[PDB]
């Protein structure tokens, strides 16, 4: 599939950048004819067949397909492709309030209150997502923005979905690796992988919302990969004292290293609680 091959800068005039990725560049963007803000991705091609360097025809392809389906209010969407020589340019959705990271490190941790208030919003785009058979592959704080953050009960959307597949028959297996502080077992142990990775690292999120504390994170990459394999967290005290003991359920019943004994999205929705790049 091809995309259109006119420059960029006959219809959008750039700005401020606003991420920088391995192999991608975001910069803040306004398009001429409508004068409508929006971030363009610039996602580098790879050079040769062989190459390292640059993310591969078929990925960039994939990312697209996957982009072009959703429509949700809490995932980010996309509204044009362009490409050249160098770069495929994906103008997406503008959402201006920052990194749920960011937002977390300036709060050192949020209540339980704040913490299901975000929750319950990525829980609703990754019902979505899961609905349609999307695994997105890449979920921790960085790839959750806020529209606003100086509102207090901000509104999030997921971005990033350069690891997200289609899963259609019910697992896939294929070079699929996100960041080791937040990926399943399974993805560690390169077995076939499924809907029921991005639970687990939606517990990783749980986690570190309610106590600013990653739960597996070793000193080196390779450790914090063996404490995941081997489900090495606890609840610490001195950051969970205090916290229920009904948040403690929903985070133990997503960090299960049986993909068939953890919690679905729809079981998440339900539990009481809610209820209303890998090498150094
Ligand atoms: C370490 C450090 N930063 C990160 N980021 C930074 C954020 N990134 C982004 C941001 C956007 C985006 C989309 C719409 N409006 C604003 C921004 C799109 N695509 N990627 C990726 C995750 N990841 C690891």
């Amino acid at each position: 599939t091809v995309f259109r091959q006119e420059n960029v800068d006959d219809y959008y005039d750039t700005g401020e950048e606003l991420g920088s990725g391995q192999f991608a560049v975001v910069k803040k963007c306004r398009e001429k004819s409508t004068g409508l803000q929006y971030a363009a991705k610039f996602i580098k091609k790879r050079r040769t067949k062989s190459s390292r360097r640059g993310v591969s025809r078929e990925d960039i392809e994939r990312e697209v397909s996957i982009l072009k389906e959703i429509q949700h209010p809490n995932v980010i969407t996309l509204h044009e492709v362009y490409e050249n020589k160098t770069d495929v340019i994906l103008i997406l959705e503008l959402v201006a309030g920052g990194e749920l990271f960011d937002f977390l490190a300036e709060k050192e941790s949020l209540t339980e209150e704040e913490a299901t208030e975000f929750l319950k919003q990525i829980l609703n785009g990754v019902y979505y997502l899961h609905s349609l058979q999307i695994a997105h592959f890449d979920l921790k704080p960085e790839n959750i923005m806020l529209l606003d953050r100086n509102v207090p009960k901000p509104r999030i959307k997921i971005i990033d979905f350069g690891l997200a597949h289609k899963i259609d028959f019910g697992n896939e297996f294929k070079n699929i690796f996100g960041t080791p502080e937040f990926v399943a077992p399974e993805i560690v142990n390169y077995e076939p992988l499924g809907l029921e990775a991005d639970m687990w690292s939606i517990g990783v999120i749980t986690y570190i919302l309610l106590s600013g504390a990653s739960p597996f994170l070793g000193d080196t990459k390779q450790e914090t990969l063996a404490n995941v394999s081997a489900v090495n967290y606890e609840f610490e005290d001195e950051y969970f004292s205090n916290t229920s003991a009904l948040a403690k359920d929903f985070i133990r019943r997503l960090l299960v290293k049986d993909p068939k004994k953890r919690m679905t999205i729809q079981d998440s929705l339900q539990h009481p609680w809610i209820k209303p790049p890998q090498f150094e």
